[PDB]
């Protein structure tokens, strides 16, 4: 696991007075992502602390479309779909370059929330 319970609680406390998709909210997550190198599963656990189910749903719909858009546009570096999805491949330790791309898309998808 990328974060201990205390670190999840700390990220949560720092962004509780911030709107999802706002500058400070995104920047706090960007910093936490850079420091801990989370997998899609660590990020899914983090979402339970920071986002309401309505926001998780909107975020995951936005992220799914972004992965599909990046794949159709050929913008992913080192992505072979024959070895599985970006989500599945980002879960493996040695796959840091794919994981780093997932993390960026996961982060940008918070800006693109229907409001």
């Amino acid at each position: 696991r990328a974060w201990a319970l205390r670190e999840l609680q700390d990220i949560k406390k720092e962004i509780e007075n911030k709107a999802p998709g706002s500058q400070v909210w995104i920047q706090t997550l960007r910093l936490a992502i850079l420091q801990a190198d989370p997998t899609p599963a660590d990020l899914e656990q983090l979402c339970q602390y920071i986002a309401s189910p309505v926001d998780q749903t909107a975020h995951m719909t936005s992220l799914t479309a972004a992965i599909a858009a990046a794949e159709a546009a050929n913008t992913l570096q080192g992505f072979n779909p024959q070895n599985g999805t970006l989500t599945q491949q980002s879960a493996q330790p040695n796959a840091g370059d794919l994981r780093s791309q997932y993390q960026n898309l996961w982060l940008q998808a918070w800006k693109n929330l229907p409001t």
